[PDB]
């Protein structure tokens, strides 16, 4: 019998590349609702759906999820649709006795000024973003709801924190606010346009990590997947997260002149350090991930390659 | 028009205290549902209870709280119960055009480590007393949907932190881990059987901070009826809670020893200082408060002696 697995927000960037590895798997049987036929903020329609779907394990990767203008901007959807996307799943799972689920955190979930690289003992540990601060309290709520529901009834819901992603799926337009996919389409357009140069906020000086995607699937299929022991032995029942990352770090100024060479735009990458730089390193220690025997396999040339390319066919 | 009031929560203790004072209030409609007839927990059936009751102010007083051994032993119950009562009575007002609501959030929510007496800025400062950490991460993620829906669509979502509560409608069982309802009953029996002693662990030392529910009612209501721009005026959009409490301290020792002069109790109070004692001092800072104009009205000794009253005619 396959283990029916339900990748709850299957379409999303993450979600997809969970999907594109799973089903590959001839163990693995996928069930899959698109938001139309499964809104997962209803309560009621989240519980019918696990009643009768016979479920072994969940991925969620479903969330409502944007940059800095939106969640400054829409900050009670932010913490109201993830708080119930969340609650909803998790108890609807327990109660129907789906006993293995994996959980999706976010490195913004982490205190502003935290320690670096940032061990998963951070967290908690201090103010939040004021930019991230809803979202992330409602993303460390859904830890918590995991940990609680292990802790009381025996369950094992597991918990990622992923770093910076970049990848297919990702959304390539020039005003994103992540880095990755705003520089992609902007050296893009400017190697279109044969702009002179393109000008780039800040210094350059800030070091910042990044993972592709699909490592971030492996990893979470890996943990998903560890014997519970091992899995217990390299985390605590209340601080039970697990980073995943590269815990390597590269400048913004690294990041554009290598996605500048990625994309064959031969103007000028400039900064301009009028403008005011964020902290100075951000960064996860991945010490746990690389314990429990996972380590990346794409290197930022190759997945900034790779991204771009897809972009290209996906226009 | 008075105005029309629900009291979620109306059979609690602290639901039940500000009942008592706006049950005096001509210009106060009050709109009550027992947990038979309204089950906060039900998405649906909350919203068409605002969808249908014509609300102008809530007062979010149901949750569900408990002591030490509780907290430990049920912590997913308390983060999803009260994630969920939260989430959808907070969706609801605000999907029905209720723009007045008062969130209550305990003391409990500051950091284990905070610098006292505990500033509201304490909140989100250092990690969480372990034993309360679900329950307290529902309560922050209360304060802060109540913080976003004011910020996202101009709500008047108000917060209000209480220290420590007695009075009347508390658990009188002796084995309670609320020191005062537990020292008032064991007191209580050692007097009806003439003990030689009651032992208390630890050295008495620690200080902490009470106030009677009848103070903190007056309190919430005072708060939540302040106009908007005074309620703005001394607090922030994004640390908008405020600290309701004495401010004054007073050691377990001198606790102990004025519930047994209240109860009448002619043997002693012993401490066993072979058992640990938890922080040397916690309290709120209740600056905000008093900037505001309430004061507290009742002393701990008045208090503590109306209370045993309240008991000994519920007995
Ligand atoms: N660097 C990091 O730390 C980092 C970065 C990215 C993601 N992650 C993690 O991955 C999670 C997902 O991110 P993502 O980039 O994959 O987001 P996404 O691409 O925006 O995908 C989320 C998916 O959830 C679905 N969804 C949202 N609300 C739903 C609802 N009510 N019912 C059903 N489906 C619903 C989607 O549908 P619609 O689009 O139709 O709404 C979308 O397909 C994040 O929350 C975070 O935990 C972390
Ligand atoms: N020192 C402090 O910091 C401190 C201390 C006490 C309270 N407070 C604040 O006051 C809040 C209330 O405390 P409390 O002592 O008044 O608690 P309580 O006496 O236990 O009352 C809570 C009320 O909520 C109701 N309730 C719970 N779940 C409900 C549901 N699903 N549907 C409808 N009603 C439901 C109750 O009903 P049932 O009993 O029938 O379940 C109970 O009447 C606390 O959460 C905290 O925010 C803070």
């Amino acid at each position: 019998a396959k283990q029916r697995v339900f990748i709850a927000g299957h379409r999303g960037m993450v979600g997809s590349a969970i999907r594109r590895q799973l089903e590959q798997r001839g163990d693995v049987e996928l069930v899959l609702r698109t938001r139309d036929e499964l809104n997962l903020l209803d309560s009621r329609a989240v519980h019918d759906f696990f009643a009768s779907e016979r479920i072994d394990q969940v991925y969620l990767a479903a969330a409502k999820v944007g940059g800095i203008v939106a969640n400054n901007t829409y900050p009670a959807d932010f913490i109201y649709q993830n708080m119930m996307i969340e609650s909803n799943i998790i108890h609807a799972a327990h109660q129907n006795d789906v006993n293995k689920l994996l959980f999706l955190g976010s490195s913004c979930i982490y205190p502003k000024l935290a320690k670096q690289p940032m061990a998963e003992s951070e967290l908690l540990q201090g103010t939040l973003e004021p930019t991230n601060e809803p979202y992330a309290i409602a993303k460390i709520a859904g830890i918590k709801l995991c940990e609680s529901y292990n802790r009381q009834y025996g369950r094992d819901y597991r918990s990622v924190m992923p770093t910076n992603l970049y990848g297919p799926h990702d959304n390539f337009h020039p005003s994103n606010s992540h880095v990755i996919p705003a520089l992609l389409r902007r050296f893009h357009e400017a190697t279109a346009q044969k702009a002179p140069d393109v000008v780039v906020w800040g210094s350059g000086t800030p070091m910042r990590e990044f993972l592709h995607v699909d490592d971030m699937a492996a990893a979470s299929i890996h943990v998903m997947e560890l014997a519970h022991e091992v899995w217990l032995e390299n985390t605590q029942p209340m601080l039970s997260h697990i980073n995943v990352g590269t815990g390597v770090d590269c400048t913004i100024r690294e990041l554009a002149q290598t996605i500048a060479k990625v994309v064959g735009y031969k103007g000028r990458v400039v900064f301009d350090a009028s403008k005011p730089d964020g902290t100075p390193r951000k960064l996860l220690d991945v010490t746990r991930l690389h314990q429990l025997g996972w380590y990346h396999e794409i290197s930022l040339e190759a997945g900034l390659a790779s991204t771009y390319q897809w972009f290209l066919e996906n226009q």
